């Protein structure tokens, strides 16, 4: 009856097998009775996903926001901090630089209602500034506002820890319980992430099953596009920033790797920066960092890890975009992805936080999920999420060992 | 200051309203009730369905977690399983009294001129994906029925989980966010005491309207479904309880001669928690072990189903009967297995009977603004006093009869 | 960094000099275009925590005031805010009847004026008090709902932590703890956006002077004198009476509380003058376990300040925009922001965040450009009547410790 199988293989055993399936009942077979009955599951999968995406956003940004708060964080933190915003910024500018070399989206111009999509720009700047600002927190959290959200679960992690450096015990205990509340709801949220991707096997499947029966053969090309863009600007990264950075604190970038080694392999097979942490943390007293240090900036580096995200959000955004037919510019896709990464702040790992980013940037845009485009250009990236997702995490493991050591080594 | 046993002013409101709702109905003014009576009616139903998302939200989340595995012990397992079972025949019992006996039929309502039309029903592939709430927040926020209790069990579920990890800041978030729920639901339940206290002045004035404007037929449909409800409520007791007892070698008759003060206490107090002390020594004087029900009894006040099964199994049949819907078994117990699947931890809870009402009322289509739907509630919501005297009886009945099962199989 | 308060006064008087120029013989379209907007983001961050901080500050207020979990000592102190918000809420209302401002300008900003839609039966008003939903409530701006659930959630938390069961009163604890913090949150961010304050009251005067005329500045300060000596006339008229009927000397009491007054009524802050307060009553000869009890309580739970700014505001809001507003309608309004403002004492800038709640409450959409324009003139003064407002708080919370003190 039960299956305590490795999850990860589950998901790539329905990928690779659900391509198949799809793909000869695409060919002779049936792509409508896949449409009617496969399809439904892989639907129920993208609900289950999309069904956090609130929660996890707000609830994570308020402890996300709580954790890199001045001036609650401390002069070692401050430091990291100040690292892992410089390597992000890196991060987003190599994401979007690969999206751009690489082509995704293009060739696959789908129209699947016998319409393809049109998306509805625009509402005045001054517009669209006064309404990051919500009128109403609780309404803005009900129904799906999402920039004000995080606009409101920023200013209120903050002044939680205002609240948290005063006098009054009476204020300081109640803002403890809030965030501590919060947290946990956030840290609950998770876990339901983890089940749900005990369902991503057959959801999965189901999805691409789909898209290969009607999309036709030309998709699987598109998706290798996808991987090989974030796959190259993932050891891109390694080479171009965290070896530099090394080497410009005077680490050797060889010898490290040597001992990351498992840790980095670890990461990208366990696709959790929670559950690769003991791993890490090992690694970091492998190469000698200072006990009052890892213990630290390692739990950090697990949740405000913006680089990895900044790397799959770039590729993403504009293979989504791109396969709807509309041509994305550059402006707006630092400014989408600088959105995307900004919001991501207390996510970092996380099973699936690729994915559920993505429905966050995709709502936020006005592009419906509801809409039947979006709706399939979207499961084409939500089918392939797993193998991009294990480099995404094994680039935020080996950018907290980078980080660690620059911040033992200047200590 | 009414300082005035609260069960009596409803029944005194109940007997004398009808009587004063009857003669203004006979040579009175039907239209002078409604315009002046009723209004202190409408207020009632309001403050009932004002508590109906948060009782069933919170009280879900704290029902899941105590229920959840592994966080629950052998021994809980063992009365858990006993529940199951026991609402499972309670079911049956239901839907059979309800059909045995015929509430609703005589009674054709179309109270604006118009009878009631009941709108069916999308697609089971449509109904279905909708139990999963798009965003848990709006679900919560506009009344979504099926998506909140999914996720309030899906909820408390991945919180016991939390509070099985080796991280003690994930184990005291989840402690704190569980805490917060929990009182919550708390709370939730002394606003219904408070409420109950208008009751007499609000169950008044709602069957002053329905005897005045609905005839004299309707107080024989309402001792049908008192009939129905109480018939089944000692066959309960007779068919299963009893045979459970004797299947376990326990005397039926020298244990009710022990819980015949604790099964009056539970009639004349409709309150699960006010009973128990009196349950708890009832345990005493019939030998259970200390460790057993110290814990099944409390437990047994929340996660009771089959006394709410019989209630809303007969409720369900009138209240769709009467609006001149012919409901089927089949339609019966999806219903009814959906109310009190959802009843979980609302075992008492003084009217958890005409709450849980209003909630399957709402999911099933029916609003509740509907001049139709709202008249038939209001019957129900009249006599509600008098079916939940017998309904928290059985709950204390099969909570004494579960715990003397559960001890006989330890020691 | 700069002293908070003086940023706002100086872009209040600067920004009143730079429309003001700019209307003459400037451009009134051009601040409306391009200033305009500074000021619309600032009264966005005021109407953002209107919800929040009403809710979450109405559950803490109600557990405050609730029986029985209220000791004798507090019993006696909230018989003493009920009866001077009652004499404050008579005084609000009788000084925006002597002065009387709003009419003069009648302000039809979009080539119309503003017509307020009345008003449903009082039996589907009252019913509708009764949230169907308390969630949807909090969500979609229900205002009376709102109010309605947050007491009644907060005297039911203070039942349960009278509970035999540690189950049932830790659970009850940890709620109320967690909503109070959010309510705590809500305050500090409040003292944020009034950072932005300075420059968002620049733009918001910056605007209504440019294109509502110069008329302006003498019906805001109608307003302000207004408050201002209803302000004093509760200093004199209730809080010496009741220090003189209880046998103290009102003149010798002032000398004491001199500086005490003086510096709420230039800090703003209840709780940043509470220092001084303390130090002021040990001067008295209050005893310890008193002024450290009652104090602190009085920066939280007075009423009467906020009751002569909403009686006031109201007032000149509603004649503003051309709706002539009768003595019964004035006190329903001005009970309902005064019953609603219990435990948002101070709290920065309660005054004109209250107004809003009462906006929408009583139907005028702020997202109407009269409304939104009057709106703006009050948001404007708001810190000056804002002084005054927490130095009252202060007065009448000594005025209250020492009644306390010598019936103990
Ligand atoms: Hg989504
Ligand atoms: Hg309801
Ligand atoms: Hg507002």
């Amino acid at each position: 009856k039960y299956i305590e199988y490795p999850v990860l293989q589950k998901i790539l055993i329905g990928l690779i097998l659900g391509a198949i399936v799809g793909l000869i009942l695409g060919h002779y077979g049936y792509a409508h009775a896949v449409h009617t009955y496969v399809k439904p599951f892989g639907d129920l999968f993208v609900r289950l996903l999309c069904m956090l995406v609130m929660p996890i956003v707000f609830a994570s940004l308020v402890v996300g926001a709580a954790s890199i708060s001045p001036a609650r964080l401390g002069r070692v933190g401050v430091k990291i901090v100040v690292y892992y915003l410089l390597t992000s910024a890196f991060a987003v500018t190599l994401g979007i630089i690969m999206a751009r070399l690489f082509n995704p989206g293009a060739g696959i111009h789908l129209a699947v209602g016998g319409q393809q999509f049109q998306p509805h720009q625009a509402p005045p700047l001054v517009h669209i500034l006064l309404d990051i600002v919500p009128t109403n927190p609780f309404g803005a959290l009900a129904n799906g506002q999402v920039l004000p959200t995080i606009f409101f679960a920023i200013i209120l992690g903050i002044a939680i820890t205002y609240l948290m450096n005063s006098e009054n015990e009476k204020v300081r205990k109640s803002a403890e319980t809030l965030l501590d509340a919060i947290n946990g709801l956030a840290e609950a949220m998770y876990k339901i992430v983890n089940g749900v991707m005990q369902y991503a096997p057959i959801g999965v499947f189901a999805l691409i099953a789909y898209v290969m029966a009607e999309q036709g053969v030309h998709v699987v090309g598109e998706l290798a596009k996808v991987t090989a863009a974030v796959y190259v600007g993932l050891t891109l990264q390694i080479l171009l920033v965290y070896f530099v950075l090394l080497k410009i604190y005077g680490i050797d970038p060889i010898s490290f790797i040597k001992h990351a080694k498992d840790a980095m392999l670890t990461a990208f097979v366990t696709r959790s920066s929670s559950g690769t942490l003991p791993v890490t943390m090992r690694v970091a007293k492998e190469m000698g960092i200072s006990e009052g240090i890892y213990s630290f900036t390692l739990p950090l580096g697990a949740t405000i890890n913006m680089d990895g995200t900044a790397l799959y959000q770039g590729v993403a955004t504009f293979f989504i975009a791109n396969a709807l037919g509309s041509h994305l510019t550059v402006g707006q896709q630092l400014t989408i992805v600088l959105t995307a990464v900004l919001a991501s702040i207390g996510t970092a790992g996380v099973p699936g936080a690729g994915a559920i980013m993505l429905c966050m940037v995709l709502h936020s845009v006005g592009l419906p999920l509801t809409d039947p485009n979006v709706a399939a250009a979207y499961a084409m990236i939500l089918g392939i999420d797993a193998i991009l997702d294990m480099g995404r995490t094994m680039v935020n493991v080996t950018g907290d060992l980078t980080g660690t050591a620059i911040v033992a080594k200047t200590e």
